[PDB]
């Protein structure tokens, strides 16, 4: 895998992560939420397609089958946040903007988990 | 749902993660491993039961599918680290063992989210 990549993947999901931490309620207008969504779509989108040609290169059976569950790990975390940023836009509350920062961290770790697995050093 | 208790699950959660750090690779035997992923899989099913119950109360429908999507990020982290167990089992080393640490903080960070949620004050 480019390692360059994977990590400015990492960098980007963390980032806008932030933004959803960083930013008050008041501010958290459909707009800014949307770019969020789609800032972090676009990154899980990359991530995902460059792991399925690392699976593809190794022989292990065991790395193909991590990249699988690690890929799974990531959309179903992606899936929880999105949820709550949905929510946070349509019944606004201090209470829906913590959620989003509490489904973030699963959020982040599972990229971690991703891109740290997929810059072992023989890949 | 039950305060004290979804919060001994989570502790019970991060002790099992903390073994998996903590012990050197030499120490790692088939049964130490075992012990670790049925105490995580018991706590895993603890929180699912406990999640189901909470669920079946709320009569709003973001709950009943953050729930959803809360055990459903839960369960893919557990798989994740789980391969990583049996993988360390079957091919022990230095960098196997790293492998355990790095696919724990998903299911930390996955287990915290759900508890969190579970804790807000309204069940």
């Amino acid at each position: 895998v480019d390692r360059y990549r994977v990590t400015r993947c990492r960098h980007e999901v963390e980032q806008g992560c932030a933004v959803l931490r960083a930013t008050p309620l008041a501010d958290m207008t459909p707009q800014l939420l949307l770019e969020v969504s789609q800032g972090l779509s676009r990154n899980l989108k990359f991530l995902t397609d460059a792991c399925a040609l690392a699976s593809d290169k190794s022989r292990d059976r065991f790395s193909r089958e991590q990249f699988k569950l690690g890929v799974k790990c990531m959309s179903t975390s992606a899936s929880a946040l999105l949820a709550c940023v949905r929510e946070v836009k349509v019944a606004p509350s201090e209470l829906a903007r913590s959620r989003c920062a509490l489904f973030s961290g699963p959020l982040v770790q599972a990229v971690s988990a991703l891109v740290g697995f997929a810059t072992e050093p023989q890949f």
